[PDB]
């Protein structure tokens, strides 16, 4: 099945998911001189105070933190969105070395990792129907550079040991996603897709201009995870990012001058 190896990585994905070569694929590079400020954009509203995290899981590709979405407890609205989107899970993409790991880039600059908070449009009722609509999902992407440690990331780092291999999960309650945001909520936005198969075109991306910093010690622990299952030959979970795709007919908008 797909993955990030030589034989089943991103340049093979199109054979099983032809949308890989579609018109609205992600990630892309953000060319800051071709992006345009849009005064019509509103400030993002992140309301995560009643978030209820439930579990963390290694899915062989990656680790996801899952949240209860059976109600409007942790939502995103405003920004370029119409309506309310509920938080369902977050996960990261990272590299084997600090000079790579992000999926988006800025002026071709790569960051060490990138966090994706995934949300779906509650007009559609459940996540499964959201992924059949052009405005079904919203993903908030945050870059990570290596520097100072991020206190709010430490509880995640500390449970990784227990979901080392594919299929392992651990109870992960009362984690507050607010500890992962940067100081500013200025952003870029563009219509795209999920970045792992099935690659569905259902996403309004909101990529925050300010990165968060993590320590070298924190990122190191993500690289000790495994793509394989328990009792199989060890393959470290590193470089699980997809290379930038063609912008094609799309415009990137910025919320800031
Ligand atoms: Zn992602």
């Amino acid at each position: 099945h797909w993955g990030y190896g030589k034989h089943n990585g991103p340049e093979h994905w199109h054979k099983d998911f032809p949308i890989a070569k579609g018109e609205r694929q992600s990630p892309v590079d953000i060319d800051t001189h071709t992006a345009k400020y849009d005064p019509s954009l509103k400030p993002l509203s992140v309301s995560y105070d009643q978030a209820t995290s439930l579990r963390i899981l290694n899915n062989g590709h990656a680790f996801n933190v899952e949240f209860d979405d059976s109600q409007d407890k942790a939502v995103l609205k405003g920004g370029p969105l119409d309506g309310t989107y509920r938080l369902i899970q977050f996960h990261f993409h990272w590299g084997s070395l600090d000079g790579q790991g992000s999926e988006h880039t800025v002026d071709k600059k790569k960051y060490a990792a990138e966090l994706h908070l995934v949300h779906w449009n509650t007009k559609y009722g459940d996540f499964g129907k959201a992924v059949q609509q052009p405005d079904g999902l919203a993903v908030l992407g945050i870059f990570l550079k290596v520097g100072s440690a991020k206190p709010g990331l430490q509880k995640v780092v500390d449970v990784l040991d227990s979901i080392k291999t594919k299929g392992k999960s651990a109870d992960f309650t009362n984690f507050d996603p607010r500890g992962l945001l940067p100081e500013s909520l200025d952003y870029w936005t563009y219509p795209g897709s999920l970045t792992t198969p099935p690659l569905l075109e259902c996403v309004t991306w909101i990529v925050l201009k300010e990165p968060i910093s993590v320590s070298s010690e924190q990122v190191l622990k993500f690289r000790k995870l495994n793509f394989n299952g328990e009792g199989e030959p060890e393959e470290l979970m590193v470089d699980n990012w997809r290379p930038a795709q063609p912008l094609k007919n799309r415009q990137i908008k910025a919320s800031f001058k």
